[PDB]
């Protein structure tokens, strides 16, 4: 995309901790940048716009190359932050309001240098990272994520000139979906073929999706939490077409590059339903604040290592909890991602280990040994209503098959045009954001 001249980019800055030993850390003066999704897109001289609602403009976008000659994409002041996207920090803590009345559904966002021109990469083997979350606000059908993902620093302004913003202008996003609902993929826009999706006002899904390798963090609203690893063959940023994005509806789920389930660990899925809930008697209070530690142990403790193992612990009020366990008759009490633990799991719930299939734990390693981009986001789900997450997935599964029951909420749940109006005032926090070597961040 070219970059439009209407409106400043201004990044909302975030300092997050680095840490050489226990309460031993130095501030990085990073900043949060709106995913270019988000962005006004307009013709390059004018006002009009090049995109609408959920459609491209025909007469300036007949192909990808003419639309992204005409068209370019604008800067997010400030003021509109909070005012049209709901984002706002206080100190080292970073909202994202769910709904935003001009009315602002979801948003993903991206973690910036002290530069303000590139992604902060995480090089995270032997690493451990840190964070305080509040998800109370959020519930059946909504999700508060964190996540890594193999963007290139740069959102690709190197390799694809016509990309004109990179980094600064939220650029560059794939995951291991291989969304085709991304704008602007390679530099140019991803207007052909473009479809509206049904029932969503803003969104649509073009001709190129874009695949990347995801180390999923944080994936959760107060019912339900879960982290997943995703490796791709290969993990860099790789625009798709036809059966290597991996596409769903033309039954290819399992076909593409992209290990499109993951691996993951979630407690409930995993047979500890008292763990996590919105209750002070749950062993992990989601109506309150805590702290996510995630710990990268590698095969010889050092940075040169395979990616063996994620540890997990929280921490909620000066309380330290250890991770839930796998809880079946027959297999081993896991409590962390392993690639002997994706097989076990995996053939319990008769789910393909295409996580294998992608080179497991140590190909999920590759990437991040490359290093990784930090996402927030919120979000709602008009594929699968977030069932996969926190209800029956299936929906017409039985609940006690392992592996179909994944939280609480009812399969009537999550349906966008509903929780858009029921929890529209929806708030996840991400906060006190730390980084350092495995011991360091609490």
């Amino acid at each position: 995309q070219n970059v439009g001249t209407q409106a400043a980019e201004e990044p909302l800055n975030l300092p997050i901790s680095v840490c050489t030993a226990p309460g031993n850390c130095q501030t990085e003066a990073d900043a949060v940048v709106l995913d270019s999704n988000w962005r006004w897109a307009h013709t390059t001289t004018g006002y009009t716009n090049c995109y609408t609602g959920n459609l491209w403009d025909t007469t300036l976008c007949p192909t990808p190359e003419t639309c992204t000659t005409n068209c370019a994409i604008d800067g997010v002041p400030l003021a509109d932050w909070s005012g049209t996207y709901g984002g706002s920090v206080t100190g080292n803590k970073f909202n994202l309001k769910f709904v935003t009345v001009s009315t602002n559904i979801g948003a993903r966002t991206f973690l910036l240098d002290s530069t303000k021109t590139r992604y902060r990469m995480f090089q995270l083997l032997n690493r451990e990272f840190t964070y305080d979350v509040d998800v109370s606000s959020l519930d059946c059908g909504l999700n508060g994520a964190l996540y890594f993902v193999s963007m290139d620093a740069d959102g690709g302004a190197a390799k694809y000139p016509t990309n004109k913003g990179g980094a600064k202008y939220g650029t560059g996003y794939c995951d291991a979906q291989c969304p085709h609902d991304v704008k602007w993929i390679n530099g140019l826009a991803n207007s052909k073929d473009w479809t509206p999706i049904p029932g969503d006002a803003n969104s649509g899904k073009g001709y190129y999706g874009n695949c990347c390798a995801e180390l999923d963090i944080w994936e959760a609203n107060k019912q339900s939490q879960a982290f997943t690893t995703h490796p791709c063959t290969p993990n860099d940023q790789t625009r798709c077409e036809g059966v290597v994005c991996g596409d769903n509806d033309s039954g290819d789920r399992y076909n593409g590059m992209c290990d499109k389930d993951g691996c993951d660990f979630a407690s409930y899925r995993m047979n500890d339903h008292t763990f996590y809930g919105p209750g002070s008697t749950f062993k992990l209070d989601s109506t309150k604040p805590f702290t996510v530690v995630s710990q990268f142990i590698t095969t010889d403790g050092t940075d040169n290592g395979d990616f063996k193992e994620f540890r997990r612990f929280y921490v909620q009020n000066g309380v330290r909890i250890e991770n839930s366990k796998v809880n079946f008759p027959g297999i081993t009490a896991y409590d962390s991602i392993t690639d002997e633990m994706c097989a076990a799991t995996k053939g319990l719930f008769g789910d393909l280990d295409d996580h294998k299939n992608k080179g497991g734990m140590k190909q999920m390693g590759e990437a991040m040994r490359k290093g990784m981009a930090l996402v927030m986001s919120i979000w709602d789900d008009h594929d699968v209503n977030m069932l996969w997450l926190d209800s029956n997935y299936p929906p017409t599964g039985n609940p006690s098959t392992p592996g179909v029951a994944r939280g609480p909420c009812p399969t009537t749940s999550g349906v966008p045009s509903e929780v858009e109006v029921t929890q529209a005032n929806a708030v996840v926090s991400f906060g006190n954001i730390k980084f350092g070597p495995i011991g360091s961040t609490v």
